[PDB]
């Protein structure tokens, strides 16, 4: 395939995560001797075509700050998807443990500017990633941060529609026309990234903070939105509020977001 690869090339070592359905491994590559993550589905979790997608557009993805693909086995089960190992672990945690003196406003926004850029170029592809938030985000060395999906992905592109059975979506970042209508687009996912921007500047706090999830939809119906937090810098608060824009079309695109991240500054 130049993806395909065998296991027992491959030592499975603990679990570091995993979604709805989908569990991520950490392992070994041994002959080249690399740490590496591998994703695995279940025994009886019947979403082989779902699997299959998600190896398939992970073979079309070149990008600095889209966690990298290594290698596949999807000739016989188990099915397993290979990407590097991404040594400090989830945006999140990272996010909530770390030195903030040393992860300071200006690192924040560098690694917003780094997300941006890998949603900028999804957004070229036409892929949708549909569970962007900073638990699937991952961290390298000196505050490298990529997108990633620990999940069996929900991704949809401009010639699929299907998703894993039953898939359930975050409601504190789903967009409302996602939550009520089940319209999932490249606009929602720039909702998403407007949470994971708020996520990314209070260190990790849960979002919509005093608030109950059955009112989260008809607050933001009402107009209301997530505050500033503390230290956010106002145009960094302008672009969360413009990808919560309530018409998805009325949100900025990637491109734009980008763009305004580079003419700050
Ligand atoms: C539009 C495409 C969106 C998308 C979907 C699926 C993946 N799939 C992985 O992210 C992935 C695949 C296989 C194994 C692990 C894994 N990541 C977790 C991890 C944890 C620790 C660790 O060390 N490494 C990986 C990615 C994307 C992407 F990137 F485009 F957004």
């Amino acid at each position: 395939d130049k993806w395909e690869m065998e296991r027992t090339d491959i030592t499975m070592k603990h679990k570091l995560g995993g979604g709805q359905y989908g569990e991520v491994y950490e392992g070994v590559w041994k002959k080249y001797s690399l740490t590496v993550a591998v994703k695995t589905l279940k025994e009886d979790t019947m979403e082989v075509e779902e699997f299959l997608k998600e190896a398939a557009v992970m073979k079309e993805i070149k990008h600095p700050n889209l966690v990298q693909l290594l290698g596949v086995c999807t000739r016989e089960p188990p099915f397993y998807i290979i990407t590097e190992f991404m040594t400090y672990g989830n945006l999140l945690d990272y996010l909530r443990e770390c030195n903030r003196q040393e992860v300071n406003a200006v690192v924040l926004l560098y690694m917003a500017t780094q997300i941006s850029s890998a949603m900028e170029y999804l957004e070229k592809k036409n892929f949708i990633h549909r569970d962007l938030a900073a638990r699937n985000c991952l961290v390298g060395e000196n505050h490298l941060v990529k997108v990633a999906d620990f999940g069996l992905s929900r991704l949809m592109t401009g010639d699929t529609y299907t998703a894993h059975a039953g898939a359930k979506f975050p409601i504190k970042w789903t967009a409302p026309e996602s939550l009520a209508y089940n319209k999932f687009s490249i606009k929602s996912d720039v909702w998403a990234f407007g949470v994971l921007l708020w996520e990314i500047a209070t260190y990790g706090m849960s979002p919509y903070p005093g608030i109950d999830l059955s009112q989260v939809y008809e607050l933001l119906e009402k107009d209301y939105r997530m505050e500033r937090p503390e230290g956010c810098p106002e145009k960094v608060y302008e672009l969360m509020r413009a990808c919560w824009q309530w018409n998805p079309s009325d949100r900025p695109s990637f491109a734009e977001i980008h763009q305004a991240f580079e003419t700050m500054f």
